[PDB]
């Protein structure tokens, strides 16, 4: 019976669990210890949760950030239904209170016993709020479509919950002694480093022939004292060849994760190159056989741990903060105390002239942070930056982090998450945080999962997230399964899409869009992909697969196109999914997060661009699922100006598109609602750099919002700047060619998006910081970074840099 489980396991994490155990690493087993009994103590807090509170722990609530509506209501036992007319301003329970009335009277005669589940939604409706203060009332509204809603009781909802069922006298100087190696001239630089910068100095070595398997036994010196090097720490080396050819790279940490110093001779196989790199991680390449492993001695020292705490307990200028000539760390440092005091949000600043390399003055900055009042999360996000490794600020951090929110927390998790990668030992603060979250809510422990399981095929986190799921999974036996049914969509889409590949390759769009809808009937790919939460949002369900209605894409990657339809959720059950194989899907997701960013801060200052954020998410390697957004076409093609429609200049397609789609008064809201999206999504290309748009990747609803496709190209990488297209401006001013109060009320648009985003210009900052941890290509330097500066124009004055933004938008009007 537990053989069962760590069997399913296996499969659901990518990774047979015998490969742990089969390791002999103490680390990894008492991570895996220590963390399967929070996790199963968690669960257990689970199980006794009462009704609501299981509500707000598997359904978590969808929120946005005077007129009258109507509701179809049902009851679980039963297919008879009530309409009603409720306002927006009203509570869920006014709504049940009249649900059981009408009710009360067809069955001839207590609201707070339920709650209102969304119809074939794995959503529900309960709470303090209005009702328009929900993310599906508001948005049925606009759609104007009527909610349809389910009376479902208190000993329904306990039934779910039951299913679930589970020292410092050393002063000499340290140094390592070389000793082989197993693959011009051969040279190996080795650098002390404590996060970003360097404690010791640069420390190159005798140089030898490629003539390799070498051997150096060179004792190699560094200038440091052994007393004096942090509680981190990484020792970090670096093998290239010249008469410079990089080739490999290895880093370690000169501590035990049980605390004490390492000695005395260890093997370090090492990862390749594209040249001294502080950041890559601190375990060693699993290749084992392929690699280049390096041998080195770390000498002895008489078991010297490292000390316990009540014994670091030992001990006009501010034309400055919110870069220095550090004839300034000085006064800093200097009047540190009272920068507590009376400065605290300035935390970050000192700990970067603190010195680490001297033992002093580090106990005396730990001294000021125990005592530190906690910080704001935008702070604390600040912290989490690789230039902060210390175990205590990171403490420090994460303590100041339990004040977000599970909706904050959703927003930022995947920085988070690739916060992970720094993370020097395996037990981390930071993990135990994210499962603790997890476990307490289900929508995040959906999504931890998946941006873990996403990347186990990349050997240099395959272990820790390996390690980490299993820990989710030992707590929640229930979600797991859930998830399996999932994994196993997926596994299938693949299948299918590589056939859909092979055959397109020697067929056409008939012949193989009706095989592959053979293949997709058969039974085990109807059971499959069918009656699954959808990856993409855990409370979609994705139900009877319409297999007619799916298709591919004729295009280099062949995605799919998966329709579905539930009969107990009517027209909000007939939902699509994108597979797609062949790309790295990593960009988008982090684009289109960054776009919901955007319009969480302006909704939050009362604008709403009417933007349109759908699902992205990457599953596997270069392999993920994309949200369909029903109701919609590229404005190429719209543009084509085909035959068939009921247009004089190819200028008025997109717009007598619109008319046709949205005849009568309606016609007025459209080209409303296309004023905003296009205001909304020129400010997040403008700020975000998303380059080469066309009108193959971008979109129009019926409704006229538009939205971007296709993200490869970020941060202006081929200074990108404004785009305004004549032929959404021609939509913008309603047909007209010389409509200033259309089109100034969209400048207006534009610079409102755009100044809002100006004060949060910080919080993107501090979030793009921390997903240099992802790879990204395309956000792996300094200043690719700097790009998000000079775009925000962060360090102008708001009226100057609204100056400038204005200089942009009026040569973007130019070019039509
Ligand atoms: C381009 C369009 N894309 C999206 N349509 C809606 N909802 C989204 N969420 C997306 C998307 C996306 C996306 C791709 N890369 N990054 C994001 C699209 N994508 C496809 C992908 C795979 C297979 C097919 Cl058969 C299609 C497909 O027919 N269309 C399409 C073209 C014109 C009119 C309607 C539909």
């Amino acid at each position: 019976v537990k053989k069962l489980i760590n069997s399913q396991i296996s499969l659901l994490i990518g990774k047979g669990l015998h490969e742990f155990d089969s390791l002999r690493d103490p680390e990894v087993n008492d991570f895996r210890t220590k963390m399967r009994q929070f996790c199963e103590e968690a669960a257990a807090h689970r199980q006794q949760l009462g009704w609501v509170e299981w509500l707000q722990y598997s359904f978590p609530l969808q929120l946005e950030p005077n007129r009258a509506l109507l509701v179809n209501v049902k009851f679980e036992g039963s297919e008879e239904s009530f309409t009603f007319q409720v306002s927006t301003k009203d509570m869920p329970l006014a709504l049940m209170a009249c649900a059981l009335r009408k009710k009360a009277t067809v069955f001839r005669q207590q609201p707070e016993e339920y709650a209102l589940q969304v119809n074939g939604r794995h959503e529900y409706l309960y709470g303090n709020y209005p009702l328009c203060h929900f993310q599906y009332i508001c948005s049925c509204l606009h759609s104007g479509l009527t909610p349809h809603l389910t009376m479902v009781h208190s000993s329904s909802i306990l039934a779910m919950r039951d299913e679930q069922s589970n020292l410092w006298s050393l002063e000499q100087p340290f140094s390592i002694e070389l000793i082989e190696g197993r693959k011009m001239k051969l040279v190996v630089q080795a650098g002390l480093f404590h996060g970003n910068e360097m404690l010791c100095k640069t420390v190159s070595s005798s140089e030898v022939n490629v003539c390799s398997e070498p051997v150096w036994k060179q004792r190699l010196e560094f200038d440091i004292s052994v007393c004096d090097l942090p509680r981190m720490a990484r020792l970090c080396f670096a093998l290239y060849a010249v008469v410079d050819c990089p080739i490999a790279w290895a880093n370690l940490m000169l501590f035990d994760y049980k605390d004490q110093l390492k000695t005395g001779e260890r093997c370090l196989y090492m990862w390749p190159s594209v040249l001294l790199n502080p950041a890559g991680t601190v375990r060693g390449n699993p290749n084992t056989e392929s690699a280049a492993a390096l041998v080195i001695y770390l000498p002895e020292v008489a078991p010297v741990y490292f000390p316990a705490l009540e014994k670091i307990l030992e001990l006009l200028r501010e034309i400055l903060e919110r870069e220095l000539y550090e004839h300034e760390k000085d006064l800093v440092w200097k009047m540190r105390h009272e920068v507590q005091e009376h400065f605290p949000e300035a935390l970050a600043r000192l700990l970067l002239v603190t010195k680490w390399n001297k033992h002093e003055d580090v106990a005396q900055m730990l001294y000021l942070l125990c005592s530190w009042p906690e910080l704001p999360v935008l702070s604390a996000l600040e912290l989490l930056d690789f230039s902060f490794p210390d175990c205590y600020v990171g403490s420090f951090a994460i303590k100041s982090l339990r004040k977000l929110t599970d909706d904050e927390l959703f927003q930022y998790l995947l920085q988070l998450v690739q916060v992970l990668k720094y993370e020097s030992y395996l037990d981390c603060e930071l993990t135990k945080f994210l499962l603790g979250r997890a476990l307490a809510n289900r929508k995040i422990g959906h999504f931890l999962f998946w941006h873990l399981r996403s990347e186990m095929h990349v050997p240099s986190v395959a272990l820790r997230f390996g390690l980490i799921m299993e820990a989710y999974c030992r707590g929640s036996t229930h979600h797991m399964k859930v998830l399996m049914k999932q994994g196993e969509a997926l596994s299938k889409l693949k299948a299918l899409n590589d056939f859909v590949k092979v055959s397109s390759q020697k067929t056409t769009k008939p012949q193989t869009k009706e095989m592959m809808h053979m293949c997709m009937r058969q039974e085990t790919y109807m059971e499959a992909l069918s009656h699954l939460q959808s990856p993409l949002d855990p409370s979609t369900l994705l139900e009877e697969v319409c297999v007619e209605q799916c298709t591919f894409m004729d295009s280099k990657m062949k995605p799919l196109w998966i329709m579905y339809s539930s009969e107990e959720a009517g027209s909000a059950g007939n939902v699509g999914i994108i597979f797609k194989n062949g790309d790295d899907l990593r960009q988008d997701m982090l684009t289109l997060q960054m776009i919901q960013l955007m319009d969480v801060l302006w909704k939050q200052e009362g604008l709403d661009l009417r933007m349109t954020p759908y699902g992205c998410l990457p599953t596997g390697d270069r392999t993920g699922l994309i949200e369909v957004v029903l109701h919609s076409d590229t404005i190429a093609n719209i543009q084509l100006n085909k035959s068939n429609m009921a247009a004089a200049f190819n200028k008025d397609a997109l717009l007598n598109w619109l008319k046709s789609k949205n005849p009568g008064e309606a016609l007025d809201r459209a080209i409303e609602e296309f004023t905003l999206s296009c205001a909304g999504y020129c400010v997040a290309t403008y700020v975000l750099g998303i380059g080469d748009r066309h009108s193959d990747n971008i979109m129009i609803r019926e409704s006229g919002q538009l939205f971007h496709i296709d993200f490869g190209h970020f941060l202006g990488n081929f200074r990108v700047p404004f785009i305004l297209t004549y032929d959404f401006v021609h939509v913008i001013q309603q047909g007209k060619t010389n409509n200033s109060e259309k089109f100034e009320r969209f400048r207006g648009y534009c610079e409102r998006a755009y100044t809002i985003l100006r004060r949060h210009g910080l919080l993107f900052l501090h979030l793009f910081a921390l997903m240099r941890a992802a790879g990204l290509p395309e956000l792996s330097c300094s200043k690719d970074i700097q790009y998000l500066k000079d775009s925000l124009a962060l360090g102008k004055t708001e009226e100057e840099a609204l100056k400038h933004f204005r200089v942009k938008f009026n040569e973007a009007l130019r070019e039509s």
